[PDB]
C-alpha cells in the first residue's frame, strides 16, 4: 500500500505522498506491478491529467518517516476533478480529511477493498504544521516573516523560529477562513471563522472581471489601483481623522466609490480585481487581529492556498497586522501553506 | 438664528432642526422675513429640491430644548448634493459633525458671517443617542429588539429599556463601520472599525446588478436566494460539521459558488443582491460579536442608515447575533437610526 495523505477541501484536493527511497532487492521483487506503476507515474510526471500539479519545489527529500527513508511529495488538483481521480483509481488504506472526506466517502468506497479513515480537518492541520516545522524544509526554516514590513525599501523575507510554537494563532485561508488558537500539541480550539476567504476573492473577481483562474485574478490585481473603487478616509474627511488615529489612506468603505455611476464607468477590471483582493485580505487580517487580542496570542500564522503565489496578500497582511497592532503582532507564513492537512492525515496512518 | 444640527457623512447629510412652537406676539414681529421663510419652507414641504427628504414619522413633538417648546425635525439628502444646499444658503451658527464638517469647512464659510463649529463625529453620536433615548420617541421607546429572533413564527419587534445604558456597544453602520464601547456618558472609545459597510453593499450591488438606488437593491435582495452564490457548509461536508458546531446552512464561503462558470451563468441579479446583503450583514454582526466579547459588553446597538427601511438586515443581525453567541448577546435597534450625530451636534450649541 502506498502512503497517501489527502485533504479534500471545498475547492482543492491536497495530497501528500511518501516515496520510499530505501527499497531493497527483495522488496522490489515483492512489489506488485500496479504499485511500481503508481510510484513511477507520480515521480516521473509533474502534471497529472489536465489539472493535477505536483509542487516539486516543496518536496522534502531524505525524510525518515515510519522508520523508512523517503521523499515527501506535494500534489494538488481541483475538487471538481475528484471523480476523475476516483475513476483512475478504479482501473490501500486512505487517511482523508477536509469536508470532502465525508461528502465523498461513498465514492471512495467504489474502489474495492479500499479502507477510508476520516480524520478531523483542523486536527490534521495542527499535526501537519507542527511536524513540517519540526523536520524543517530540507534544513531551511519552514516559517518566515517579512522584516520591517512597514518600510517597503527594507521589507524582505526572513526566516522565523518556531521551536517552541505555543501559543499560536493559525489563520487557515481556504474557501472560507478558520481561526485556531493552538495552546499545546493536544490543546487547541477553533476560535471562530469568517466566510470571506479565498472563494470570495475568486468568486467576486470572476463576477467583476471575467477572470478564468486564480492566477489570472492575481495578475489583474497586480496592475490595478484599488483606490479607484474604494472610498478612503481622506475622501470623507479631506485628510487624516486624527482624533481616532485613522490615516487618510486607510479604506473607510470598500467598493464605496462604486456608488457613483461615473466612477463605475471609469473603473477598470484590474482596479476591481485589486479592490477585491485588498478587501478580502484586510478583513482577514482585521479578524485575525481581533482574535489575537482576545486569545492573548501575539504569533499569527497564515496558511491555506489563498496565499500561494500571492505575495501581494502576504505583504498586505504583514504591513496591516504590524501597523494596526502597533508592532505587537507578527504576521508569520509557512512554505507549505496549503498542505498541512494532507500531511496530518498521512501521520494518522499508524493508528490503523 | 435657526437651530440646526448637521452630520455630513461620506454618503448622506443628516440634519436635525428644532422648530419653535411657542413663538409669542413680540417674537413674531422681531422675526426677519428670511427666518420666517426658512421655517415655512421646512415645515410646509416634505421633499426639498429633488433629493432632500424630511422623515416626518421620526419627528419629536412638543420637545423642551434650551428652555423652549418645539418640534425636532429630521432631514436627509445626499452629500453629493451639498453644493446645492450651500448655494441655496447663499441666496447663523452651524454645529457640524462627520467627516464632511472638515472636508467642506471652506465651502460653508462662503455663506457670509456664518459661524461653523466642528464637533467630533463619534462624540455627537453618543450624546445624540443618549439624549433621544432619554426624552423617548413621543412617549414610546426609542430602543427595540426582536424577541425570539431564532424562531420566525415568534420573531416580532419589542421595545427595550435603556434607562441605565452603560455599558453599551454601538455599531455605527454608515459608509464604513465604526464600533464604540460606551462605558459612561463621558467615557467611551472607538474599539475598531471595518470597511465593509453600507457603501460596500451599495457599491458592489451596483456593480453586480446595475441597481440605481439603495431601496432598489433592497427590493432585489428580498426576491433573491443568496445560496445560489454562496457556498454553504453542507456544500463542502455534505451536511453539518458537528465537531465544531457548524450547521450545514452556515455560509462557508461568501460568493464561493461563483468560482464555477456554470453557476455564474445561472445566478440572477436578485440572488447576487441578496448575497451581497447577507455577506455584509453577517460580517458586521460577526465583528460586533468579537468586539462585544473583548469589551465584555452584552448589549450591542446598531445604528447608521444601512439599516433604514432594511428589516432584512435587522432580522439577520438579530438572528445571527443571538445564534452565534448562544443567547448571550442581544441585538438592539433605535428608531432614529441615522440621525444621532446631527442631534448631538445640535446639542453642542450652548457651548458657543
Ligand atoms: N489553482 C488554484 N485553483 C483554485 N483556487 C486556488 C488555486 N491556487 C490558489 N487558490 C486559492 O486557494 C483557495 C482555496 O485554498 P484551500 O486551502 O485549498 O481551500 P480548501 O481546503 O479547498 N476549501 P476549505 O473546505 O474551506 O478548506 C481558493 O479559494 C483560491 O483563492
Ligand atoms: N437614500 C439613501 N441613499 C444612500 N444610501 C442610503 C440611503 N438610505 C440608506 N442608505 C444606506 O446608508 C449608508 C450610509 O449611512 P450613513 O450612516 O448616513 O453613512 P454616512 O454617515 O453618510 N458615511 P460615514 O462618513 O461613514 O459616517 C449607505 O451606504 C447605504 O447603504
Ligand atoms: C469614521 C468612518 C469614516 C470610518 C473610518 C474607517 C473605517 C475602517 C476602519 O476603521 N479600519 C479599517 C480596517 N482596519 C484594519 C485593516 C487591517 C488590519 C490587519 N491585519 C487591521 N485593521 C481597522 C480600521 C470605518 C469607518
Ligand atoms: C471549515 C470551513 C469549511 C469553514 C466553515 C465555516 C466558515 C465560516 C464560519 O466559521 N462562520 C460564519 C460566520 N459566523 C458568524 C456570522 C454572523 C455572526 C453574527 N452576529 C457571527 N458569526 C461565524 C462562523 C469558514 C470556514
Ligand atoms: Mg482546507
Ligand atoms: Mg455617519
Amino acid at each position: 500500500s502506498p502512503w497517501f495523505g489527502m485533504d479534500i477541501g471545498g475547492t482543492l484536493v491536497k495530497l501528500s505522498y511518501f516515496e520510499p527511497i530505501d527499497i531493497t532487492a527483495e522488496e522490489e521483487q515483492e512489489e506488485v506491478e500496479s504499485l511500481k506503476s503508481i510510484r513511477k507515474y507520480l515521480t516521473s510526471n509533474v502534471a497529472y491529467g489536465s489539472t493535477g500539479i505536483r509542487d516539486v519545489h516543496l518536496e522534502l527529500k531524505d525524510l525518515t518517516l515510519f522508520g523508512r527513508r523517503g521523499n515527501l511529495h506535494f500534489i494538488r488538483f481541483p475538487t471538481q476533478d475528484l471523480p476523475t481521480f476516483i475513476q483512475m483509481g478504479r482501473d490501500t488504506v486512505l487517511c482523508a480529511t477536509g469536508g470532502g472526506a465525508y461528502k465523498f466517502e461513498k465514492d471512495f468506497r467504489t474502489i474495492g477493498n479500499l479502507h477510508l479513515h476520516k480524520l478531523d480537518e483542523l486536527d490534521c492541520l495542527v499535526k501537519g504544521l507542527l511536524y513540517i516545522d519540526s523536520v524543517s524544509f530540507n534544513g531551511q526554516a519552514e516559517c518566515y516573516y517579512f522584516a520591517n514590513a512597514s518600510e517597503p525599501e527594507r521589507c524582505q523575507k526572513m526566516p522565523f523560529n518556531l521551536d517552541d510554537p505555543y501559543p499560536l494563532l493559525v489563520v487557515n485561508i481556504g474557501s472560507g477562513v478558520s481561526i485556531l488558537a493552538v495552546h499545546s500539541k493536544d490543546n487547541y480550539k477553533r476560535v471562530t471563522g469568517t466566510s470571506l476567504g479565498g472563494g470570495t476573492f475568486l468568486g467576486l473577481c470572476s463576477l467583476l472581471t471575467g477572470c478564468e483562474s486564480f492566477e489570472e485574478a492575481l495578475e489583474m490585481a497586480s496592475k490595478g489601483d484599488s483606490t479607484q473603487a474604494d472610498k478612503l478616509v481622506r475622501d470623507i474627511y479631506g485628510g487624516d481623522y486624527e482624533r481616532f488615529g485613522l490615516p487618510g489612506w486607510a479604506v473607510a468603505s470598500s467598493f464605496g466609490n462604486m456608488i457613483y455611476k461615473e466612477k463605475r464607468e471609469s473603473v477598470s477590471k484590474e482596479d476591481l480585481a485589486r479592490a477585491t483582493l485588498v478587501t478580502i485580505t484586510n478583513n482577514i487580517g482585521s479578524v485575525a487581529r481581533m482574535c489575537a487580542v482576545n486569545e492573548k496570542i501575539n504569533r499569527v500564522v497564515f496558511v491555506g492556498n489563498f496565499l500561494r503565489v500571492n505575495t501581494l496578500s502576504m505583504k498586505l497582511l504583514a504591513y496591516a497586522l504590524d501597523y494596526w497592532s502597533k508592532g505587537q503582532l507578527k504576521a508569520l507564513f509557512l512554505e507549505h501553506e496549503g498542505y498541512f492537512g494532507a500531511v496530518g492525515a498521512l501521520l494518522g496512518l499508524p493508528n490503523f
